[PDB]
């Protein structure tokens, strides 16, 4: 049984915590729920930590008083098909392997499944750790609660004796690095300096051995990623997001200065040895658009190359942890502003960006976003109970599972079937354009070896490579983005038509150049 | 937002609560969750209460940290047919009127329905208060959450100006008395002496005017009827039960001394 | 009404039958249920048959006393989509036509459907008889009971006047030969010598005119394929299987000598004119792993070519009826041991194997097989009845239709949805790797004409052809195998990664060789 500690004693040294804790809705929640600080209190001074207190980061620390939210979070949506590869004819990107050739995603890229699995899925995907980590057996893939209890309760490491990234199976990659983990867990929140920069007080950083870092991490999507444990108020903890919104002053809604001001973020910095160490972003309001944008964004979390000179940009560089915080039509400019690209296409040699799940940036400017709707309205609605205390569902899943609460409450003119039909109209239309964009990209890509072998000049190949960048960007955004156009159908339409235009331009350029070589 | 109070100061006078609270699973739960004792602490001595502190008896006091248990409790089972009279050919006792003739149950005795309604159903049944109390309208009969929030949020009193038990409709009875309420609520747990005996410190007792008592009561089946708020440990609070089991030495299982 | 015959009279000459019949559970079942032997008994001698007795091979011969088993067998699973071509984007092998080009399966290869249809489906598939046989009309495709009553009750022959294999429609093949029928029916069990070898007493053999043979055959999957009609004990009748397990001494579980000994097979030979003629394999136990392995295996049942010198191996050769009885990683060695391959790829010219439904060999060594689980546990479980005499369901179908009896009885920790999710995780993962294997095989195949035309040497082409063999084998096993990895997910994973490795090696070899030619 827990025994309370005297928080006044802590507050003597922890003024920032005092100011948060005493004012919020956790003012009566004793520190012992999450911290074991006995030896810390015996040894600390006002500027030196002394013995490190233990801080609980398990979600059960919150589930004791918030079982409803915890249970809704950990529910596994069995209809979210697991380990479903996107590069197949029946999934999101039928020609993905040809289009992404040269990139680590060619090894495996599955559709997302329920949040409980995020950390385990990150660890076991074929592109991440060379196949080092596996579930203990193939039955464990169902065990959401187990994954939440801790990744290492359900996973095995092929070689606990080594800590290097290497292939354990031939068709795997070792793309994982420490930045990835920031969107899977915040178990490292006290051990990682802001942005993963080198820091005396940080156990882990962008340049750490990711296998060793992995072994230290257990829990997915900690509840405190969106809720300050001290004030219980809304926040974000993701460094990349704070950096974009606050440090770079882009604001929470870069396209709406007024909304950015009303629904803003306040950066709170915590120090170690009186030197800035870590930060959180306190939100003005409980704005799930910004909470979900901690992870559902396009980002860099990887080494890459400079657009200017093609030189390597390694994990040690700040750019290896970066939120572009730019919609699809501002993205090329945002990548130019940091002088960065992700990979060279294996066939065309083009410098290309790699886009990932840009839901937050896609949502900006959509009809729903403009009308003050937020992710949670459709994906974590309040529960409707005939007789019950209302709480917010933490199931984070498609509104198809709860259309009454997620759509039909606003769309009184529709039945569930009508609303589903509206969704399907958009997704079907968008998917048709994605498929057409891929057809044209693939047609362009296939001409590169023919052009090279026909003696087409490097100048013409480079012209086509520049078009490839744009054709790729304006296509890939939409296979990366999870709503298949729903979050912003007009933007998807304009973008995908732009992709096709670019590819058609490249096809015509290469075809003409090949024919001119043949004629000469 | 709640501000915690200095529980150690309470414990200077409240040794019994200290021994329960500091040992159980509510040792970290501050008194401010259930008591407003500011003026009490200002005026009390260990021998004089001073200002009476306020104690929350609402189930929301527990639902804050125990929403899953509260929500399962308050759910209304619509399949438990409401206001279904047992003295009919299709219910439990087709000849009940003949057999029970001379007893107040002849006026109305329905099947039970979900616990959320126990106090409101007690107040509105035809045999209890002469028809004095009704739901605010016939729609309110569905409102389990409302009844749990408080009986008087969903009921009306035909005559707030009188406190006597009398018939307001011809075929009703006034069988209710203060003892009934002990199986409907424990909102009176600090205002009722053991067994409802007369007591200088008891606002209410077996001989109280039941209508006046009724008006003071709000919540059905308080969570603390089975769970001690201080220790979080299992308990009962019903005097009649404690009297049988302990005072009369019958034990919890009168047919099984080992159990 | 049947009238019993005096079996003692038969037993005077039929000692093997006496020894089986008098001891088993059919000891009270009179011969007249299945044999009309009146004129036989009048004319036979102890060594000469005299008039041939009639033997009933229709399944109704057993259905009279075993209606429950018969009815469960003949049920048509309408959810098993009929005539569903595998070489489409929504089926098992999207790039099958490119990959299998040169082989008869390019004409048509559908997913399997319910067992009642096996013989009719064999007769009507476009790759088998040149389109000679059709259902009487398109309505008859539903008639499982009709097919079971007899193929010729529901099919028509385009030309009853000729018996040659030829095309009746342009896009058909004539791949059928007599060996195929051994996995469709055993109506010929008394007319076919062991292995289909030439024999004086055999009406049919490997070299027979298959159209004439076809016309003599009526019933699918006779009940006596797994149950000896005389002893009622468990057996197999399939020559290829007996030959692998017993003649070649490979055992029923080639990877487990102990299990092979406990769950073994005893070959029983029957003679004609005191010369070995046909054989059965009596099983030590009712082991469905071995019963189903009569057909659900990789086999040769076709002409092919020698790996050594490329010469034709015709139906007359023993190798035209062969069970490799080898898992995917032992298969290349098993094909080398008989010096055999199936076809030359139409584009690459590579000698290639053709793999078919190797469920039995894939199942070996899997977690379930190692734990003593057998096909029937998942595909023909005992019926569960609140009040009823239990019998074994003969419906032979996916456990999805009976998850309570097929999985959940062993997997108490799971709900049906969890178990289905576990299956889908494996199938989704495996299918993603199949698709990737095909992508790489197709990329390799497409380089062959480019390499040939660029002047790449035969030595380099032959190197790539040798890689093609392996890339093909380690892919095709898994489109052939029906569980999409479920029966052995680790093996599927290792194999498919091997396929991709081989293809990538071939792509790199050919690309480099083409570029070197272009540069010269
Ligand atoms: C000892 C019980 C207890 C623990 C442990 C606890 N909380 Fe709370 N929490 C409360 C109470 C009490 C409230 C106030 C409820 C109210 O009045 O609305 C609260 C309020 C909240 C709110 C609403 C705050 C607001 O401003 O609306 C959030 C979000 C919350 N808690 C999250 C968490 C998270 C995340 C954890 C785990 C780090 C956690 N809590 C741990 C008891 C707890
Ligand atoms: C910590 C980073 C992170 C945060 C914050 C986050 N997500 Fe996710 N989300 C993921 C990852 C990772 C997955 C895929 C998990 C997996 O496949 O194992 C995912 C999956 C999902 C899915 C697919 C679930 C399914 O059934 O397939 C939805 C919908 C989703 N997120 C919505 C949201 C919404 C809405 C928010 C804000 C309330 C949110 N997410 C916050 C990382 C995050
Ligand atoms: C900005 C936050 C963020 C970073 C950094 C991030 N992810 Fe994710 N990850 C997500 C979200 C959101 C999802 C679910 C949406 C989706 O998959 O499209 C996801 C899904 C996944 C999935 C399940 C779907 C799939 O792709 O197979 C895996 C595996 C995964 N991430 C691995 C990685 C690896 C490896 C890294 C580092 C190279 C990484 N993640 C970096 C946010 C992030
Ligand atoms: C991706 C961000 C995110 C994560 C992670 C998160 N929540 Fe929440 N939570 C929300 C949002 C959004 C709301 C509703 C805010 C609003 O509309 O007022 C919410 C509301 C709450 C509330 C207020 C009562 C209610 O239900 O509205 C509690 C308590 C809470 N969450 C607890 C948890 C616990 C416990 C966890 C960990 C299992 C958790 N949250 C994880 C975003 C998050
Ligand atoms: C107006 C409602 C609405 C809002 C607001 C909304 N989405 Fe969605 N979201 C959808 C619909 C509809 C789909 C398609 C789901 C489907 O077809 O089942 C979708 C799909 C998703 C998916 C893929 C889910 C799956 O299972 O395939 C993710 C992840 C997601 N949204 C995240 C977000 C995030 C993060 C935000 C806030 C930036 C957001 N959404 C805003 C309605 C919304
Ligand atoms: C501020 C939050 C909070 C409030 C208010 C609260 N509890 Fe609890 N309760 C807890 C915590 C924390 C535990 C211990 C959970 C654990 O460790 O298992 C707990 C434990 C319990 C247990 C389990 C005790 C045991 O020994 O197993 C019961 C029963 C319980 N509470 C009932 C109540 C009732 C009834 C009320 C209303 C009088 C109430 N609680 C008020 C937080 C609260
Ligand atoms: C405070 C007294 C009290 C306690 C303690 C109590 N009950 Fe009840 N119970 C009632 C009353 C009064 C009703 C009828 C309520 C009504 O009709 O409005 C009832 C109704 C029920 C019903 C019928 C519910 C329905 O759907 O019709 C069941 C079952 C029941 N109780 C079981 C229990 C069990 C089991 C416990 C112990 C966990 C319990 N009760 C504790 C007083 C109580
Ligand atoms: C020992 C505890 C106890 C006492 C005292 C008690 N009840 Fe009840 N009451 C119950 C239980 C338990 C139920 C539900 C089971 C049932 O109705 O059989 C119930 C059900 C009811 C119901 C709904 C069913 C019906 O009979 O119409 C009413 C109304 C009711 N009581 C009124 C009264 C009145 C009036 C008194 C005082 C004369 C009274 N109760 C005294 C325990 C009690
Ligand atoms: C005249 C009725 C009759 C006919 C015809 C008949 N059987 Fe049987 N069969 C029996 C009886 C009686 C048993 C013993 C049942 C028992 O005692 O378990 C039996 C037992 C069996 C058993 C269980 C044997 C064992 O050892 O467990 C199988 C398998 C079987 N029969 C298959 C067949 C097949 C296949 C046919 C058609 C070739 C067939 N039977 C024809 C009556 C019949
Ligand atoms: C005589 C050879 C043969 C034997 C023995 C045999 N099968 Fe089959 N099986 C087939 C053929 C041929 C098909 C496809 C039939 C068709 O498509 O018309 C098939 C189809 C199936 C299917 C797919 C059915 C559907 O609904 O699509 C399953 C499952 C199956 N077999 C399992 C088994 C199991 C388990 C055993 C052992 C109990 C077994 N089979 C024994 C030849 C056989
Ligand atoms: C070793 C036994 C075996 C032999 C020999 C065999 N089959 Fe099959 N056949 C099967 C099994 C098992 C299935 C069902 C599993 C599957 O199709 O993958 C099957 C399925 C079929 C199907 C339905 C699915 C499809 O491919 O369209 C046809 C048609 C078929 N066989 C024709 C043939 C022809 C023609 C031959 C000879 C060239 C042949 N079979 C030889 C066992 C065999
Ligand atoms: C592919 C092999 C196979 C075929 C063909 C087959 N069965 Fe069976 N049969 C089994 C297996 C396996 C069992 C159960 C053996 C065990 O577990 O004891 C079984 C059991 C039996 C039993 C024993 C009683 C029972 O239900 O367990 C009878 C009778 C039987 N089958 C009759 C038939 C009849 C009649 C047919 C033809 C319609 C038939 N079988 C076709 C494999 C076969
Ligand atoms: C532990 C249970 C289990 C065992 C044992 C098992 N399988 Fe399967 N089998 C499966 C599952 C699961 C599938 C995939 C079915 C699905 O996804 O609907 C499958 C698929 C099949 C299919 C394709 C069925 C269809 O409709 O798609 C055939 C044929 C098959 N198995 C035959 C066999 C044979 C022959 C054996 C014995 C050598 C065997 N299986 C052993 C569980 C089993
Ligand atoms: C006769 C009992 C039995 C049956 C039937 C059975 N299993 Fe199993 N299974 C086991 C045991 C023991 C292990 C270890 C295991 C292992 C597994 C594993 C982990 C395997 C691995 O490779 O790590 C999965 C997934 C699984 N079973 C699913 C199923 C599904 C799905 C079915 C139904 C098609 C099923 N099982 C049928 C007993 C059984
Ligand atoms: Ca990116
Ligand atoms: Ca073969």
């Amino acid at each position: 049984n827990l025994k309370p500690v005297d928080a006044m004693q802590c507050f003597d040294c922890h003024t920032q915590i005092e100011d948060m804790h005493t004012v919020g809705k956790h003012a009566t929640v004793n520190c012992v729920h999450c911290h074991d600080a006995t030896e810390h209190v015996e040894t600390a001074s006002s500027r030196r930590m002394g013995e490190r207190p233990v801080t609980r980061m398990d979600l059960e620390a919150c589930a004791t008083c918030h079982t409803a939210q915890f249970n809704s979070f950990v529910e596994v949506r069995h209809e979210s098909h697991p380990r479903l590869e996107k590069a197949t004819p029946t999934s999101r990107s039928p020609m993905f392997d040809k289009l992404i050739a040269g990139h680590g995603f060619a090894f495996e890229h599955a559709e997302p499944r329920s949040h409980a699995f995020m950390l385990v899925d990150h660890f076991v995907v074929d592109r991440a750790y060379g196949g080092r980590f596996q579930f203990k057996n193939w039955q464990k893939v169902t065990d959401g609660m187990g994954a939440v209890r801790g990744a290492w309760t359900v996973l095995t490491d092929a070689d606990p004796e080594s800590s290097d990234q290497r292939r354990f199976l031939s068709q795997t990659a070792t793309a994982a690095n420490p930045v990835c983990l920031n969107c899977k867990t915040q178990d490292h929140i006290l051990d990682w300096a802001y942005m993963g920069d080198e820091h005396e007080a940080a156990k882990w950083s962008r340049t750490s051995e990711v296998v060793e870092f992995a072994r230290d991490l257990n829990h997915p999507l900690n509840c405190f990623m969106c809720h300050d444990p001290h004030s219980a108020g809304p926040r974000v903890v993701r460094d990349g997001l704070i950096n974009a919104v606050v440090d770079r002053g882009l604001g929470t809604y870069p396209h709406d200065p007024v909304k950015s001001e009303q629904q803003g973020m306040t950066k709170v910095t915590f120090q170690r040895g009186r030197e800035d160490f870590r930060a959180i972003g306190l939100l003005d309001t409980a704005d799930s658009n910004v909470m979900c944008a901690q992870c559902h964004v396009e980002y860099n979390c990887n080494p890459g190359y400079q657009l200017s000179d093609g030189s390597r940009v390694g994990m040690d560089d700040r750019r290896a942890n970066h939120f572009f915080w730019a919609n699809v039509f501002d993205y090329k400019e945002a990548a130019q502003e940091i002088d960065f690209f992700d990979f060279r296409h294996a066939t065309t040699g083009a410098a290309l960006p790699k886009l990932q799940h840009p839901e937050a940036e896609t949502f900006w400017g959509s009809v729903h976003e403009r009308n003050g709707v937020a992710c949670a309205d459709c994906h974590m609605p309040k529960v409707q109970l005939e007789n019950g205390k209302v709480y917010t569902s933490h199931s984070q899943r498609t509104p198809r599972d709860m259309m009454g609460q997620a759509c039909l409450n606003c769309h009184a003119e529709w039945t569930e079937d009508q609303a589903l039909y509206a969704i399907d109209y958009i997704k079907n239309y968008t998917h048709g354009k994605i498929v057409k964009s891929e057809y044209w990209l693939a047609k362009m890509i296939d001409l590169f070896p023919v052009a090279k072998r026909a003696g087409v000049s490097e100048d013409v190949l480079n012209q086509a490579r520049e078009l490839h960048y744009d054709a790729h960007l304006y296509w890939e955004w939409w296979t990366a983005e999870n709503s298949v156009g729903f979050h912003n159908p007009d933007q998807a339409r304009e973008s995908l038509m732009t992709s096709i235009s670019k590819s058609k331009e490249a096809v015509s350029l290469l075809n003409d150049a090949i024919d001119a070589q043949v004629a000469s």
